[PDB]
């Protein structure tokens, strides 16, 4: 499946923090699609962020994979939105998710394609 | 009337200061409310600082990804045209060094505040 | 008129100088594969933290955009990108995911009009 997390929030939070992030993501990437961890994949990007108008720590969050994703979008976005609660406060109603099926040909890894 | 949840995530790579990265995120935001129609409670904006070419140059550029629950068909013309004027006005990047991308995501693919739509 | 993008978003310790190496070199990577003149190739470079497979490791992601004109050569980018990032960042490739992306011209937008 190659499940990957490109996340950008932008929280007041350390280097660690981010690393556990990381970290906590590619373990709900493999709890929730359910394939093995050793394919699950996860960027953490900083950015200046805003929701409704106000600068607030916020996040988006980029769910993208060879498929799986059908039906498992809504136990990925209590996951994600638990976890940047618990390690960045932001708010629920401060996190917009994405989820995106890639067909293979579309897909690259180790120099190839799917 | 109907709810659109626009997004707008900025990779930019103008050297500017952290002060105008929040005022190029509340502009965009407004731009976001204003063009695509939704209230501004549901309009969020990402900008993020890279490292940046155009056309084989290192340059100030950047790249604007939109994305939104439909309401784009249309607006893509008039939102190009307000989002190379913030971008030139709050970072002096020209309008031949922006693209952008638009993408209409269906709710069932739409995640927030633990649940999708 | 392809106009192709590359965002590279990698997790590596590297200079702000390699990182412009990397774009550039994407831009030509873009330019000789897609086929395409330099001059509408793009490339926004993003250092992020990233790991894969659980543990935290310099890693990439990179998101390949255009109007068409990726059919077919995704096979010879990823092969092009995954040496440049090993090359220039030290990233191996079983670490490196790409995606490719044909878009619609009138869902692409530059110098304040739309394809």
């Amino acid at each position: 499946h190659m499940p990957h997390a490109l996340i950008t929030l932008s929280a007041d939070i350390t280097e660690e923090i981010k690393k556990e992030i990381a970290h906590e993501s590619m373990k709900i990437l493999s709890e929730v699609i359910g394939k093995p961890i050793s394919y699950c994949a996860t960027q953490v990007v900083t950015s200046v962020g805003g929701f409704g108008g106000k600068i607030v720590k916020s996040a988006f969050i980029d769910i993208k994979s060879i498929s799986g994703l059908k039906g498992k979008q809504e136990g990925l976005s209590d996951r994600y939105c638990k976890l940047l609660e618990q390690k960045a406060g932001i708010e629920g109603g401060n996190i917009y998710l994405n989820f995106t099926e890639m067909t293979g040909n579309n897909w690259g890894y180790d120099h190839s394609t799917f």
